[PDB]
């Protein structure tokens, strides 16, 4: 059987979704293909029902999925102590580690010190004049900060775990082996944080950590340790890049820029509906293996057969969402997967609201003249990785 497509269907184009989802959902939503690394074939789940099972069902395993015959997105094969990779009620544990600090109660206790390094860095950006690159002012350094200051990671390590966070998120760019380097690389800097805090325990999630490598009787330090760079990967990687998306989606269409100019309390809104529009994820997910057969809209997965989800198609199904192809900022229903679903939705979930909403609503109220001041041809969309946004945002005002 390799007359199966190759997943990926095309090197990226933008923020675009490959046209074919569309067809997918119409009259094959879910369909076999061949990802790029591991063996075999999987299927792929293109529309929202069908990826709420696989998603959200015990019958579906991340665990099942380390196995390095198993069909995957990138090269090497999963970290079984990942938080990815784990099921419940193993993964449950995992989660609980951390869980308290990432509630929707105490993400919102940080929106002051959030606002107050938003506003910050755009004076920092003032100061530097028109044009600059909104890249280098906001959307890098603010989510850097925030994750450094909840984990308790040195700010001045910015350069080692930006560099060890592009590389654990290749797609392409790198090799297994180049990234396998780097794994044990970010695995003994982030032991070795955690370590700092034997005879000295602190105040943020790494001292959480620490005391759980000391207390802790069901999770091991590797599973432990290891939640620890998924947090300090996705704390950054996540908002740095989506705000550079959000931002381009605002200001190509420079009417949507324009409506939240008018009326900045749309934001939180306007935020739900960009999430739901953008492929921040280039394609596919974490595989998930059924352990006995499941019901999809269109087939039955059998027991060892692997899924895959992209999040995006999923966010543009048409029986879902009215004008699924529109980005509407009024829709009274905005029920989208831009977060998961399941055991793994998303932990930080509420933490990148509320940092896309602090970014957004200070650009929309005190930059009502910004506009891209760089070709859209032009524009430096990043290569050969796992998630889509820019290099570069180069803005006038
Ligand atoms: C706009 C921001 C974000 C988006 C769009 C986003 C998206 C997602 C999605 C779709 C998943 C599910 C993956 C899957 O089940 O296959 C996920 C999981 C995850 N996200 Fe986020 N995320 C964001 C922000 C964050 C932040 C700020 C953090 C950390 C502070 C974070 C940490 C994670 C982690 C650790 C997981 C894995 C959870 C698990 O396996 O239980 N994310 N994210
Ligand atoms: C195949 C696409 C997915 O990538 C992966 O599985 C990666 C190999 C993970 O190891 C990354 C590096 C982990 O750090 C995650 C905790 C990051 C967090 C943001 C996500 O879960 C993210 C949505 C992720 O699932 C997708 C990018
Ligand atoms: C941060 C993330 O953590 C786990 O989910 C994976 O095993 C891997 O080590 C890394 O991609
Ligand atoms: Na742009
Ligand atoms: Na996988």
């Amino acid at each position: 059987a390799d007359a199966v497509p190759a997943y990926p269907f095309s090197l990226p184009h933008a923020l675009d979704l490959d046209p074919h989802y569309a067809e997918l959902r119409r009259d094959e939503p879910v369909s076999r293909v061949r990802l790029p690394y591991g063996e075999g074939t999987a299927w792929l789940v293109t529309r929202m029902s069908d990826a709420r099972i696989v998603l959200g069902d015990s019958r579906f395993s991340t665990a099942a999925a380390t196995d390095p015959a198993t069909p995957r997105m990138f090269p090497t094969p999963p970290e079984p102590d990942g938080v990815l990779a784990q099921d419940p009620p193993d993964h449950t544990r995992l989660r609980r580690l951390v869980g308290k600090a990432f509630t929707a109660r105490r993400v919102e206790e940080m929106r002051p010190r959030v606002r107050s390094l938003v506003d910050s860095l755009l004076d920092d950006m003032v100061a530097h004049g028109s044009p600059a690159d909104l890249v280098e002012f906001l959307a890098v350094p603010f989510p850097v900060a925030v994750i450094c200051e909840l984990l308790g990671v040195p700010l001045e390590d910015r350069d080692l775990f930006r560099t060890f966070s592009d590389a654990m998120l290749s797609s392409t760019r790198l090799t297994a082996a180049e990234i396998q380097r780097v794994q044990q690389d970010f695995m003994v800097y982030m032991d070795g944080l955690v370590a700092q805090r034997r005879d000295a325990p602190t105040e943020d999630l790494l001292g959480a950590l620490a005391l759980a490598t000391d207390n802790d009787d069901h999770l091991t330090k590797g599973e432990i340790v290891n939640m620890g760079v998924s947090l300090l990967i996705a704390g950054h990687e996540t908002s740095v890049n989506q705000i550079t998306n959000l931002v381009h989606l605002l200001l190509t269409e420079r009417k949507r820029y324009e409506s939240l100019v008018a009326d900045p309390a749309l934001v939180p809104a306007a935020v739900e509906e960009m999430l739901r529009y953008t492929p921040l994820v280039s394609a596919g997910s974490f595989v998930r293996v059924a352990t006995e057969d499941v019901e999809l809209s269109t087939v039955t997965v059998r027991a060892g057969e692997p899924c895959v989800v992209h999040f995006a198609s999923a966010n543009r199904d048409e029986e879902v969402f009215d004008h699924a192809d529109e980005l509407d900022f009024h829709r009274e229903r905005n029920p989208h997967i831009a977060f998961g679903h399941g055991a793994h939705h998303c932990i930080g979930a509420q933490l990148g609201r509320l940092e896309l909403q602090e970014a957004l609503s200070a650009l929309v109220r005190r930059f009502p003249t910004l506009d891209l001041a760089e070709p859209v041809a032009g524009l430096k969309w990043k290569q050969g990785m796992l998630i889509r946004g820019l290099e570069r945002q180069i803005v006038s005002w």
